[PDB]
């Protein structure tokens, strides 16, 4: 309502700055309280006299664009001056990978994972739709708050390896990515593949027991990953699916929510009905 009014600019000191999260693993993450409400916040800073400038400008950008419940949601940013922030609301309970790896399975149980995907390909429905790439899906990229509520989110992470001039993440890269630098939905989709193993597995490393040399070469071969312990037909199908050798073969984001979605929702009737009878 002013000449200089931006209405995604915040001013820092709306902020109290606490802890660096995850103990570096996240990169220059804070956690954060936008005082004035309250909210526990998370906070991206970058500071003077970086090259990072033009990225972290651009990310500010997309993330003005992204507005869904299963992606990460912009609530402001500061980026008149250095030093810059990007806020976003704090997720309780980590990221996915973590939280895979230490949950009570009791709760954590099968029409959770079923939750749990469906969710992420909800995002990656909408990613679609609006044509953008994720480029770096996997479950240490997903976030997870109250009642396994997921978001998908993109720390910049880039385990990652040496690779074509770059750094990638060897086991979730699709083989066009690998071999041509080739990035797509379609790239997104192999990748959703390999977090539904990750989901599975309740967080294993991708490829167990095998080099990071040796993949590309197996992959083409037609080797792909067995189907973990427990993970169901169906789910497995999706999996190969996602994991098709040609980019045009792998289902759409859509068809695979469509998927999981029923699957879900066959598995949630089954487990409220188990419940009732606890109660009682
Ligand atoms: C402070 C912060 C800043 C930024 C982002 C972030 O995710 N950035 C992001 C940038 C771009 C894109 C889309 N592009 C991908 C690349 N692609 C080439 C173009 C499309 C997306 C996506 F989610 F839409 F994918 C996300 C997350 C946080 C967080 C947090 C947070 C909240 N609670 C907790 C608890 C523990 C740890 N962290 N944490």
């Amino acid at each position: 309502g002013s000449p200089n009014y931006d209405k995604w600019e915040m001013e820092r000191t709306d902020i109290t700055m606490k802890h660096k999260l995850g103990g570096g693993q996240y990169g220059e993450v804070y956690e954060g309280v936008w005082k004035k409400y309250s909210l526990t916040v998370a906070v991206k800073t970058l500071k003077e006299d970086t090259m990072e400038v033009e990225e972290f400008l651009k990310e500010a950008a997309v993330m003005k664009e992204i507005k869904h419940p299963n992606l990460v949601q912009l609530l402001g940013v500061c980026t008149r001056e250095p030093p810059f922030y990007i806020i976003i609301e704090f997720m309780t309970y980590g990221n996915l990978l973590d939280y895979l790896r230490e949950c009570n399975r009791q709760e954590v149980s099968a029409v959770v994972l079923l939750y749990m995907a469906t969710q992420i390909s909800s995002a990656m429905e909408y990613l679609e739709k609006k044509n953008f790439i994720h480029r770096d899906l996997a479950a240490r990229n997903c976030l997870v708050g109250e009642n396994h509520l997921v978001k998908v989110a993109d720390f910049g992470l880039s385990t990652y390896t040496a690779h074509a001039g770059a750094k990638f993440p060897i086991k979730w890269t699709a083989p066009e990515s690998l071999a041509y630098n080739k990035f797509s939905i379609k790239s997104d989709v192999w990748a959703f593949g390999v977090l539904l193993w990750e989901i599975a597995t309740y967080g294993m490393s991708p490829y167990p027991g095998i080099d990071l040399s040796q993949v590309y070469e197996l992959l083409e071969k037609d080797y792909r990953m067995e189907r973990p312990e427990g993970c169901p037909e169906k789910v497995y199908e999706l999996m190969r699916a996602c994991w098709q050798w040609n980019p045009s073969d792998r289902p759409s984001f859509a068809e695979i929510h469509q998927a999981f979605e029923t699957m879900f929702q066959e598995s949630s009737i089954s487990d409220e009905v188990e419940k009732e009878l606890g109660k009682r």
